[PDB]
Protein backbone atom coordinates (compact mmCIF):
# COMPACT_ATOMS: atom_id res chain seq x y z
CA UNK A 1 0.00 0.00 0.00
CA UNK A 2 3.37 2.11 -0.11
CA UNK A 3 5.15 2.01 -3.14
CA UNK A 4 7.63 4.61 -2.77
CA UNK A 5 8.35 8.22 -1.61
CA UNK A 6 7.98 11.38 -4.24
CA UNK A 7 10.95 13.91 -4.33
CA UNK A 8 10.65 17.49 -5.09
CA UNK A 9 11.33 18.47 -8.92
CA UNK A 10 14.07 20.46 -9.56
CA UNK A 11 14.05 24.40 -10.44
CA UNK A 12 16.41 25.71 -13.43
CA UNK A 13 19.27 27.30 -12.22
CA UNK A 14 22.25 28.55 -13.66
CA UNK A 15 24.21 25.26 -12.20
CA UNK A 16 22.11 22.89 -13.40
CA UNK A 17 23.08 24.55 -16.67
CA UNK A 18 26.58 25.21 -16.11
CA UNK A 19 27.14 22.13 -17.12
CA UNK A 20 27.19 23.35 -20.32
CA UNK A 21 27.46 20.33 -23.23
CA UNK A 22 30.18 21.99 -24.65
CA UNK A 23 29.23 25.33 -25.62
CA UNK A 24 25.48 23.94 -26.43
CA UNK A 25 23.48 25.32 -23.90
CA UNK A 26 24.63 28.77 -24.03
CA UNK A 27 21.20 29.00 -25.46
CA UNK A 28 19.89 28.09 -21.59
CA UNK A 29 22.33 30.48 -19.60
CA UNK A 30 20.97 33.41 -22.12
CA UNK A 31 17.14 32.08 -21.55
CA UNK A 32 18.17 32.41 -17.52
CA UNK A 33 19.57 35.63 -18.05
CA UNK A 34 16.81 37.01 -19.66
CA UNK A 35 14.03 35.62 -17.41
CA UNK A 36 15.83 36.96 -14.56
CA UNK A 37 15.82 40.56 -16.32
CA UNK A 38 12.22 40.51 -16.70
CA UNK A 39 11.81 39.37 -13.47
CA UNK A 40 13.47 42.32 -12.21
CA UNK A 41 12.05 44.80 -14.42
CA UNK A 42 8.35 43.51 -13.28
CA UNK A 43 9.11 43.74 -9.63
CA UNK A 44 10.55 47.52 -10.10
CA UNK A 45 7.86 48.55 -12.28
CA UNK A 46 5.07 47.75 -10.15
CA UNK A 47 6.88 49.59 -7.64
CA UNK A 48 7.40 52.85 -9.76
CA UNK A 49 3.77 53.17 -9.54
CA UNK A 50 3.39 53.31 -6.31
CA UNK A 51 4.11 56.49 -4.60
CA UNK A 52 6.66 57.18 -1.45
CA UNK A 53 4.79 55.77 1.43
CA UNK A 54 1.79 55.38 -0.45
CA UNK A 55 -0.39 52.64 1.17
CA UNK A 56 -0.83 49.57 -1.05
CA UNK A 57 -3.77 49.47 -2.88
CA UNK A 58 -6.02 45.86 -1.92
CA UNK A 59 -5.41 43.22 -3.72
CA UNK A 60 -7.02 42.49 -6.78
CA UNK A 61 -10.42 40.13 -8.24
CA UNK A 62 -10.12 36.45 -7.61
CA UNK A 63 -11.97 33.43 -8.52
CA UNK A 64 -13.20 32.47 -11.20
CA UNK A 65 -12.06 33.58 -14.38
CA UNK A 66 -12.53 32.25 -17.85
CA UNK A 67 -15.98 32.28 -17.67
CA UNK A 68 -15.66 36.40 -17.44
CA UNK A 69 -13.81 36.15 -20.89
CA UNK A 70 -15.88 33.91 -22.63
CA UNK A 71 -14.51 33.22 -26.34
CA UNK A 72 -17.69 31.70 -27.96
CA UNK A 73 -20.10 34.38 -27.45
CA UNK A 74 -21.93 35.78 -30.91
CA UNK A 75 -20.22 38.13 -33.02
CA UNK A 76 -22.25 41.02 -31.88
CA UNK A 77 -21.64 40.40 -28.11
CA UNK A 78 -17.61 41.44 -28.69
CA UNK A 79 -18.97 44.95 -29.69
CA UNK A 80 -20.79 45.42 -26.37
CA UNK A 81 -19.72 47.96 -23.92
CA UNK A 82 -19.53 44.73 -21.36
CA UNK A 83 -16.84 43.03 -23.42
CA UNK A 84 -14.96 46.27 -24.39
CA UNK A 85 -14.66 46.43 -20.39
CA UNK A 86 -13.10 43.06 -19.82
CA UNK A 87 -10.69 43.77 -22.60
CA UNK A 88 -9.79 46.85 -20.59
CA UNK A 89 -9.59 44.67 -17.30
CA UNK A 90 -7.62 42.96 -19.60
CA UNK A 91 -5.15 45.62 -20.81
CA UNK A 92 -5.12 46.87 -17.39
CA UNK A 93 -3.87 43.36 -15.75
CA UNK A 94 -0.87 42.13 -18.03
CA UNK A 95 2.48 42.38 -16.61
CA UNK A 96 5.29 44.41 -18.04
CA UNK A 97 6.32 41.05 -19.57
CA UNK A 98 3.03 40.70 -21.40
CA UNK A 99 1.87 37.74 -19.08
CA UNK A 100 -1.87 37.35 -17.09
CA UNK A 101 -1.99 35.67 -13.78
CA UNK A 102 -4.76 33.29 -13.01
CA UNK A 103 -7.85 32.71 -11.07
CA UNK A 104 -8.46 36.51 -12.08
CA UNK A 105 -12.65 37.37 -13.15
CA UNK A 106 -11.61 40.25 -15.58
CA UNK A 107 -15.40 41.79 -15.57
CA UNK A 108 -14.86 44.08 -12.32
CA UNK A 109 -12.73 46.82 -11.67
CA UNK A 110 -9.40 47.54 -13.44
CA UNK A 111 -5.94 47.47 -11.95
CA UNK A 112 -5.59 50.53 -9.95
CA UNK A 113 -1.64 52.09 -10.01
CA UNK A 114 0.84 50.10 -7.34
CA UNK A 115 -1.92 46.84 -7.26
CA UNK A 116 -0.75 43.70 -7.55
CA UNK A 117 -0.85 41.85 -11.17
CA UNK A 118 -2.06 38.95 -9.81
CA UNK A 119 -3.06 38.29 -6.17
CA UNK A 120 -1.20 38.81 -2.60
CA UNK A 121 -2.69 38.67 0.83
CA UNK A 122 -4.15 41.48 2.54
CA UNK A 123 -1.52 43.28 4.49
CA UNK A 124 -3.08 43.17 7.79
CA UNK A 125 -1.88 45.94 10.14
CA UNK A 126 -0.60 45.03 14.38
CA UNK A 127 8.89 46.52 -0.86
CA UNK A 128 8.82 43.04 0.08
CA UNK A 129 5.38 41.93 -2.50
CA UNK A 130 4.18 38.43 -2.56
CA UNK A 131 5.39 37.20 -6.29
CA UNK A 132 3.61 33.48 -7.35
CA UNK A 133 2.19 32.87 -10.49
CA UNK A 134 3.11 36.41 -11.97
CA UNK A 135 2.55 35.24 -15.17
CA UNK A 136 1.24 31.66 -15.74
CA UNK A 137 -0.17 29.77 -18.45
CA UNK A 138 -2.10 27.73 -15.50
CA UNK A 139 -5.93 27.70 -15.51
CA UNK A 140 -6.14 28.78 -18.86
CA UNK A 141 -4.07 31.97 -18.07
CA UNK A 142 -2.61 34.11 -20.72
CA UNK A 143 -3.30 32.13 -23.34
CA UNK A 144 -7.15 32.92 -22.48
CA UNK A 145 -6.65 36.61 -22.53
CA UNK A 146 -5.13 36.67 -25.79
CA UNK A 147 -7.50 34.90 -27.40
CA UNK A 148 -10.78 37.16 -26.05
CA UNK A 149 -8.13 40.54 -26.95
CA UNK A 150 -8.20 39.19 -30.59
CA UNK A 151 -12.07 38.48 -31.02
CA UNK A 152 -12.84 42.22 -29.10
CA UNK A 153 -10.86 43.38 -32.10
CA UNK A 154 -11.68 41.61 -34.87
CA UNK A 155 -14.72 43.30 -34.52
CA UNK A 156 -14.03 46.58 -34.00
CA UNK A 157 -12.70 49.58 -36.30
CA UNK A 158 -8.98 49.38 -36.90
CA UNK A 159 -8.77 52.73 -35.45
CA UNK A 160 -10.23 52.05 -32.54
CA UNK A 161 -8.83 48.88 -31.24
CA UNK A 162 -4.96 49.56 -31.13
CA UNK A 163 -4.44 49.21 -27.26
CA UNK A 164 -6.08 45.39 -27.57
CA UNK A 165 -4.04 44.77 -30.58
CA UNK A 166 -0.93 46.13 -28.54
CA UNK A 167 -1.73 44.11 -25.13
CA UNK A 168 -2.26 41.06 -27.62
CA UNK A 169 1.07 41.82 -29.55
CA UNK A 170 2.52 41.97 -25.90
CA UNK A 171 1.06 38.89 -25.09
CA UNK A 172 2.77 37.14 -28.15
CA UNK A 173 5.71 38.20 -27.14
CA UNK A 174 5.36 36.76 -24.30
CA UNK A 175 5.04 33.42 -25.09
CA UNK A 176 7.28 33.81 -27.59
CA UNK A 177 10.51 34.93 -24.90
CA UNK A 178 9.13 32.46 -22.34
CA UNK A 179 10.03 29.12 -25.05
CA UNK A 180 12.50 27.14 -23.90
CA UNK A 181 15.38 26.27 -25.91
CA UNK A 182 13.82 22.96 -26.78
CA UNK A 183 10.65 24.47 -27.83
CA UNK A 184 9.17 23.83 -23.85
CA UNK A 185 7.12 25.66 -21.52
CA UNK A 186 7.47 26.37 -17.94
CA UNK A 187 4.34 26.81 -16.08
CA UNK A 188 5.51 30.48 -14.84
CA UNK A 189 7.42 32.94 -16.74
CA UNK A 190 9.39 34.66 -15.45
CA UNK A 191 10.75 31.51 -13.80
CA UNK A 192 9.43 31.40 -10.38
CA UNK A 193 11.33 28.00 -9.71
CA UNK A 194 10.56 25.00 -8.39
CA UNK A 195 8.54 22.50 -10.30
CA UNK A 196 6.74 25.42 -11.71
CA UNK A 197 10.46 25.54 -14.26
CA UNK A 198 9.54 22.15 -15.84
CA UNK A 199 7.54 21.54 -18.98
CA UNK A 200 4.15 21.94 -17.91
CA UNK A 201 1.61 19.84 -19.96
CA UNK A 202 -0.54 19.75 -17.06
CA UNK A 203 -3.69 21.71 -16.96
CA UNK A 204 -3.54 21.83 -20.85
CA UNK A 205 -1.27 24.35 -20.22
CA UNK A 206 1.86 23.64 -23.10
CA UNK A 207 -0.84 21.99 -25.42
CA UNK A 208 -2.93 25.72 -25.31
CA UNK A 209 0.05 27.72 -25.96
CA UNK A 210 0.75 25.71 -29.06
CA UNK A 211 -2.25 25.97 -30.03
CA UNK A 212 -2.82 29.13 -29.75
CA UNK A 213 1.11 30.34 -31.81
CA UNK A 214 -0.36 27.66 -34.61
CA UNK A 215 -3.52 30.12 -35.12
CA UNK A 216 -1.44 33.24 -34.24
CA UNK A 217 0.79 31.36 -37.27
CA UNK A 218 -2.16 30.46 -39.25
CA UNK A 219 -3.85 34.27 -38.83
CA UNK A 220 -7.24 32.73 -37.75
CA UNK A 221 -9.19 33.40 -34.96
CA UNK A 222 -8.36 37.50 -35.10
CA UNK A 223 -5.12 37.14 -34.94
CA UNK A 224 -5.07 38.26 -38.85
CA UNK A 225 -3.64 41.78 -37.01
CA UNK A 226 -0.02 40.16 -36.58
CA UNK A 227 2.53 41.11 -38.21
CA UNK A 228 4.14 38.19 -40.73
CA UNK A 229 7.68 38.38 -39.11
CA UNK A 230 5.83 37.79 -35.65
CA UNK A 231 3.17 34.87 -37.69
CA UNK A 232 6.58 33.37 -38.60
CA UNK A 233 7.95 33.17 -35.05
CA UNK A 234 4.57 31.34 -34.17
CA UNK A 235 5.18 28.89 -36.77
CA UNK A 236 8.67 27.75 -35.76
CA UNK A 237 7.42 28.27 -31.95
CA UNK A 238 5.12 25.78 -32.53
CA UNK A 239 7.12 23.37 -34.61
CA UNK A 240 9.28 23.96 -31.81
CA UNK A 241 6.71 22.89 -29.08
CA UNK A 242 5.47 20.03 -31.72
CA UNK A 243 9.03 18.68 -31.34
CA UNK A 244 9.29 18.78 -27.52
CA UNK A 245 5.86 16.85 -27.29
CA UNK A 246 7.91 14.14 -29.45
CA UNK A 247 11.44 14.34 -27.65
CA UNK A 248 10.11 13.89 -23.89
CA UNK A 249 7.36 10.90 -24.97
CA UNK A 250 8.40 8.28 -22.61
CA UNK A 251 9.67 5.39 -23.95
CA UNK A 252 9.57 2.11 -22.07
CA UNK A 253 12.60 0.84 -23.86
CA UNK A 254 11.06 0.06 -27.39
CA UNK A 255 7.86 0.74 -27.05
CA UNK A 256 5.94 4.41 -26.20
CA UNK A 257 3.86 5.53 -23.75
CA UNK A 258 2.02 8.35 -21.67
CA UNK A 259 3.42 11.76 -21.08
CA UNK A 260 2.57 12.86 -17.06
CA UNK A 261 1.94 16.12 -15.90
CA UNK A 262 5.42 17.91 -16.03
CA UNK A 263 9.00 16.98 -17.34
CA UNK A 264 12.25 18.26 -16.57
CA UNK A 265 13.69 20.82 -18.64
CA UNK A 266 16.94 19.40 -18.83
CA UNK A 267 16.17 15.70 -18.02
CA UNK A 268 13.39 15.50 -20.09
CA UNK A 269 12.27 12.51 -18.10
CA UNK A 270 8.72 13.10 -15.73
CA UNK A 271 9.04 14.59 -12.55
CA UNK A 272 7.44 15.47 -9.90
CA UNK A 273 5.26 18.83 -8.74
CA UNK A 274 3.70 19.42 -5.35
CA UNK A 275 3.99 16.53 -2.44
CA UNK A 276 1.10 14.68 -3.22
CA UNK A 277 2.14 14.27 -7.46
CA UNK A 278 5.10 12.54 -7.76
CA UNK A 279 7.17 12.12 -11.18
CA UNK A 280 5.18 9.76 -13.72
CA UNK A 281 2.78 9.46 -16.11
CA UNK A 282 -0.81 10.71 -16.62
CA UNK A 283 -3.19 9.07 -18.47
CA UNK A 284 -5.62 12.86 -19.01
CA UNK A 285 -2.51 14.54 -19.66
CA UNK A 286 -1.62 12.47 -22.35
CA UNK A 287 -4.70 12.56 -23.75
CA UNK A 288 -4.72 16.10 -24.30
CA UNK A 289 -1.37 15.72 -26.28
CA UNK A 290 -2.13 12.71 -28.30
CA UNK A 291 -5.91 15.12 -29.37
CA UNK A 292 -3.29 17.61 -30.00
CA UNK A 293 -0.75 15.57 -32.39
CA UNK A 294 -3.73 13.92 -34.16
CA UNK A 295 -4.89 17.45 -34.88
CA UNK A 296 -1.83 17.80 -37.31
CA UNK A 297 -1.56 18.35 -41.38
CA UNK A 298 0.34 15.95 -42.80
CA UNK A 299 2.03 14.00 -39.72
CA UNK A 300 5.44 13.52 -39.92
CA UNK A 301 6.65 9.85 -39.26
CA UNK A 302 8.08 10.80 -35.80
CA UNK A 303 4.66 12.34 -35.05
CA UNK A 304 2.92 9.43 -36.54
CA UNK A 305 4.55 6.85 -34.18
CA UNK A 306 4.15 8.97 -30.77
CA UNK A 307 0.44 8.87 -31.92
CA UNK A 308 -0.08 5.53 -32.37
CA UNK A 309 2.47 4.82 -29.10
CA UNK A 310 0.08 6.77 -26.67
CA UNK A 311 -3.04 5.64 -27.91
CA UNK A 312 -1.74 2.24 -27.63
CA UNK A 313 -0.55 2.16 -23.89
CA UNK A 314 -3.77 4.40 -23.30
CA UNK A 315 -5.68 0.85 -23.68
CA UNK A 316 -2.89 -1.90 -22.71
CA UNK A 317 -3.77 0.29 -19.35
CA UNK A 318 -7.26 0.95 -18.62
CA UNK A 319 -10.50 -0.52 -16.17
CA UNK A 320 -12.86 -3.29 -16.09
CA UNK A 321 -15.88 -1.99 -14.35
CA UNK A 322 -15.70 4.90 -11.66
CA UNK A 323 -16.53 2.02 -13.59
CA UNK A 324 -19.21 0.70 -15.53
CA UNK A 325 -17.70 3.71 -18.25
CA UNK A 326 -14.21 3.03 -19.25
CA UNK A 327 -11.53 4.54 -16.21
CA UNK A 328 -7.90 5.35 -16.19
CA UNK A 329 -5.91 6.28 -13.07
CA UNK A 330 -4.39 9.66 -12.62
CA UNK A 331 -0.96 8.55 -12.67
CA UNK A 332 0.78 5.41 -13.52
CA UNK A 333 3.84 3.78 -12.05
CA UNK A 334 6.63 4.31 -14.40
CA UNK A 335 7.82 0.88 -13.41
CA UNK A 336 5.44 -1.04 -14.37
CA UNK A 337 2.25 0.72 -15.33
CA UNK A 338 0.17 0.50 -12.66
CA UNK A 339 -2.56 2.89 -10.99
CA UNK A 340 -0.44 5.12 -8.36
CA UNK A 341 -1.71 7.72 -5.60
CA UNK A 342 0.16 9.45 -3.39
CA UNK A 343 -0.13 12.09 0.03
CA UNK A 344 1.07 15.52 0.93
CA UNK A 345 3.43 13.47 3.48
CA UNK A 346 5.49 12.66 0.10
CA UNK A 347 4.21 9.02 0.09
CA UNK A 348 3.53 7.43 -2.68
CA UNK A 349 0.74 4.85 -2.34
CA UNK A 350 -0.91 2.12 -4.81
CA UNK A 351 -4.68 2.41 -3.19
CA UNK A 352 -6.61 5.34 -2.57
CA UNK A 353 -7.75 4.32 0.76
CA UNK A 354 -4.50 4.60 1.71
CA UNK A 355 -4.43 8.46 1.58
CA UNK A 356 -5.72 10.84 4.27
CA UNK A 357 -9.51 11.78 2.94
CA UNK A 358 -8.19 15.58 2.61
CA UNK A 359 -6.68 13.90 -0.74
CA UNK A 360 -8.68 11.24 -0.93
CA UNK A 361 -11.58 14.00 -1.79
CA UNK A 362 -11.44 16.41 -3.86
CA UNK A 363 -8.63 15.79 -6.26
CA UNK A 364 -9.30 13.03 -8.59
CA UNK A 365 -7.06 10.53 -9.10
CA UNK A 366 -9.20 8.10 -11.71
CA UNK A 367 -10.81 9.69 -14.94
CA UNK A 368 -12.50 8.25 -17.85
CA UNK A 369 -11.30 11.46 -19.76
CA UNK A 370 -8.62 9.59 -22.26
CA UNK A 371 -11.46 8.07 -23.67
CA UNK A 372 -11.82 11.14 -25.93
CA UNK A 373 -8.13 10.24 -27.48
CA UNK A 374 -9.54 6.79 -28.21
CA UNK A 375 -12.63 7.79 -30.45
CA UNK A 376 -10.30 10.29 -32.34
CA UNK A 377 -7.56 7.77 -32.51
CA UNK A 378 -10.34 6.08 -34.39
CA UNK A 379 -10.91 8.52 -37.14
CA UNK A 380 -7.32 9.53 -37.24
CA UNK A 381 -5.17 6.26 -38.62
CA UNK A 382 -7.51 6.66 -41.65
CA UNK A 383 -6.01 9.35 -43.24
CA UNK A 384 -2.20 9.68 -42.27
CL1 LIG B 1 -8.00 24.63 -43.59
HG1 LIG C 1 11.78 19.18 -25.48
Amino acid sequence: AVIGMNEAASALTPSRVSSLPDTQRAAWQEYLARSEAQLSRDKASLAAELAPGQPLPPPPAEGKGADTMPLDKPAAWYTSKAARHVADVIVSFQTPAGGWGKNQPRDGALRLPGQHYTGENVAKVKRDRDWHYVGTIDNDATVTEIRFLAQVVSQLAPEEAAPYRDAALKGIEYLLASQFPNGGWPQVWPLEGGYHDAITYNDDALVHVAELLSDIAAGRDGFGFVPPAIRTRALEATNAAIHCIVETQVVQDGKRLGWGQQHDALTLRPTSARNFEPAALSSTESARILLFLMEIEAPSDAVKQAIRGGVAWLNTSVIRDQGAKPLWSRFYSLDGNKPVFGDRDKTIHDDVMGISQERRTGYAWYTTSPQKALSAFTKWEKRS
